[PDB]
């Protein structure tokens, strides 16, 4: 069964997600786990958790289809050590934003060493994911790949790699692959050997298991441009043939797929529709 659904406003209340969720016709969803503008953010109330939650059963949301994605803010690959100090901090309250939620996985984007090395950049990453995880407890971290902008640290699935195997609670960090970043990179999902290339890495480095989340989005720019632009599903340069490609893989299926494309709810729905769509005139099993 495909699980998709897109990344959902909480500005409304983190409770409107699940009947949000199914109006668009998805069955999984990501979300902010707050909107706070500095290193400081609120816990939703015991109110607010308990309505969340009575609409995840209500609409039968699968737990394992929900995550949570942490703000920009966050950076545990700075140099600067007050910055790497608050994002750990701010870290450790998002992971009991998500355990208050029930929300089992948070998703974050290792971190930008800002042109201080890679090397050093990711030994602070994994020290502050240490600081983070033996300090709580439940919550399964989510390690994104990112596009090579700047210091990004994350842009090959290797890097993911070396925070992980240095990490204390490996078995509380895990993988979410963005198409779009991927594209970014060089993987290249519009062509079978891409794709069976990609989870042949995915394997090999991580485990099949690892991969709790696909970010569906397809790009602004060509292959390898390294550029982070999303664009709405079959609108860019992995197109629909790409995304049929991808589709096609088992594996693939076997993952919620969720949407960061541009727009709202509305332009999500019509998304969701599109990957319907592709997926029948292709003739994709299942
Ligand atoms: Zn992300
Ligand atoms: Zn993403
Ligand atoms: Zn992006």
């Amino acid at each position: 069964m495909i699980k998709i659904g897109a990344h959902m406003p909480i500005s409304k209340g983190f409770d409107r997600v699940p009947q949000d969720t199914v109006n668009i016709g998805g069955n999984s969803f990501q979300i902010f786990p707050h909107n706070a503008r500095s290193w400081s953010a609120k816990l939703p109330s015991d109110e607010a958790a308990t309505k969340f939650k009575r609409e995840m059963k209500k609409h039968g949301i699968d737990w394992e289809n929900a995550f949570c994605h942490s703000g920009y803010l966050i950076n545990l690959a700075s140099p600067k050590d007050d910055i790497w100090q608050k994002s750990v901090e701010l870290l450790k309250k998002e992971v009991e934003i998500c355990r208050k939620l029930g929300i089992r996985y948070l998703n974050i984007h290792p971190g930008s060493h800002l042109g201080t090395g890679e090397e050093e950049g990711i030994d602070r990453i994994v020290r502050g994911l240490n600081e983070v995880l033996n300090n709580t407890e439940g919550v399964v971290i989510l390690l994104e790949n990112v596009s090579q902008k700047g210091g990004n640290i994350g842009y090959k699935l290797e890097q993911l790699k070396k925070i992980r195997d240095l990490v204390d609670q490996r078995d509380r960090v895990a993988i979410t692959y963005d198409t779009c970043h991927g594209f970014d990179s060089g993987y290249d999902i519009t062509k079978k050997e891409g794709v069976e290339a990609l989870l042949n890495e995915i394997e090999s480095l991580f485990g099949l298991e690892r991969l709790k989340m696909i970010h569906l989005n397809d790009s602004k720019y060509p292959l390898g441009a390294a550029k982070d632009r999303h664009e709405r599903i079959g609108s860019g340069f992995i197109g629909e043939e790409g995304f049929a490609v991808f589709f096609s893989f088992k594996e693939i299926q076997e993952v919620p797929w969720i949407l960061e494309t541009p727009g709202g709810n509305e332009e999500h729905a019509e998304d969701i529709k599109k990957v319907f769509e592709i997926i029948e005139k292709f003739g994709i099993e299942v």
